[PDB]
């Protein structure tokens, strides 16, 4: 249970647009100019921006992530400055709950590979209520890196191959902000302040370019999800939820 | 206020913000080849040559009606550089010309002709016979909303309430985001993506250019002169005259 060293993450709304893009939001619909536009009165940051704020983060090359969670205690500013605090809370695999604060704002648990776990949930046993598709870009890797990861596995060919891939994949992070923004729309109509918290499992594998399948299902105030890829119908993202309010 | 310098302002970019511009500008690693300009990693790894309009923007950060962009060495793939503007003179036209040095040492020059002399770097005029090559480039619906996070934050190229307030039907995509396009391609065309071979280029920007519209640089090389014209495979209206790039 080692408190790791305590760091800081600075942002303004450019690094919260450039997510919001590298993630889908695109000006095709006009109610994502509320996160791709600063000028929009209505200009708020995705609910999975904390991901990458609690981010900054043994061989890391031989580490797998597994799952991730999220809770916002609070809606992520348009900008701001925090400060964040890392500790191992639990162990293989080894989950680490990291939180940042502002003045406690968001907590990130990076499930790396218990009862201090925040456990994965499984899919209701009915056809889904909705499912969206979202068409990936063949430069999606490539620009969703710009936030954070730039592990050479999301583009570099040869550093892929080696790694096992036909290509690089894309961030496993990068689908998963997908899918978290297209519940949020679907099941809260765009408002930042409803999404409280999301957790997802990690699955198969997502290739630039191809096409996500996010299948959801609404129980009450939250909202099951699944997300697969319509072209080889493999899941990506499997037992995962985000609560709303 | 003719020939009046104005407060000099210094630029620092790291790999990132280059290949920001570079996505924002059309490359994809849909090429191979473009990953030169995607991923640091890359051990060919370059900044692309018209990044320098970005260097020596951030004094502006009216009418752009033309640009002018000479590299005196490569641009690195990061770095600090301190920039110094000056009205060269006035025409209404004003002609302002900004250079970026990195210490004692001069790095690239930019002439932007604002609109609203001896001292001028002139457009040039097509060659009159067939094109040698033209390549076609599809932009993305989010084009603008891309390229403005390299720094023209101007709500022309997203608020749909801007844009038609000052005459427009839509959102147009930045003039210098096509240039950037242009510029690539001529690039990869006719100097092999050789960064170093870039030494300058020279634009007019006429009719505008809608995100997701599709572009078609036009090209004719005259020894090492690459003249080059952009028009928009849907309207072929000319959205770039007169322009050309110098290789080494």
């Amino acid at each position: 249970g080692q408190k790791l060293p305590p760091f800081s993450y600075a942002y303004t709304e450019l690094e919260a647009i450039m997510y919001a893009l590298g993630v889908g939001a695109s000006i095709k619909d006009p109610k994502d100019l509320k996160f791709i536009y600063e000028g929009s009165s209505d200009f708020s940051c995705l609910p999975t921006f904390g991901v990458i704020i609690g981010q900054k983060s043994i061989n890391f090359a031989k580490v797998l992530h597994g799952e991730q969670y999220l809770e916002l205690y609070k809606p992520l500013p348009r900008a701001g400055k925090l400060k964040c605090e890392a500790v191992v809370a639990d162990v293989v695999v080894i989950i680490m709950d990291v939180y940042s604060y502002s003045e406690l704002i968001c907590h990130n648990q990076f499930s790396l590979f218990s009862d201090k776990v925040k456990v994965a949930v499984a899919i209701p046993n009915r056809p889904p209520d909705a499912v969206l598709t979202d068409t990936t870009s063949l430069n999606q890797a490539a620009l969703y890196r710009l936030s954070g990861d730039w592990n050479p596995l999301h583009i570099d060919p040869n550093f892929a191959s080696l790694a096992g891939f036909d290509k690089p994949i894309l961030h496993g992070l990068c689908t998963f902000g997908f899918s978290a923004r297209r519940v949020l729309q679907q099941f809260a109509d765009n408002d930042v302040s409803r999404f409280k918290a999301v957790k997802a499992r990690f699955a198969k594998p997502v290739y630039p370019g191809q096409t996500l399948q996010t299948e959801m299902w609404k129980e009450g105030n939250r909202i099951h999800f699944q997300t697969k890829v319509q072209e080889t119908g493999d899941i990506v993202i499997s037992n995962a939820y985000v609560d709303l309010a």
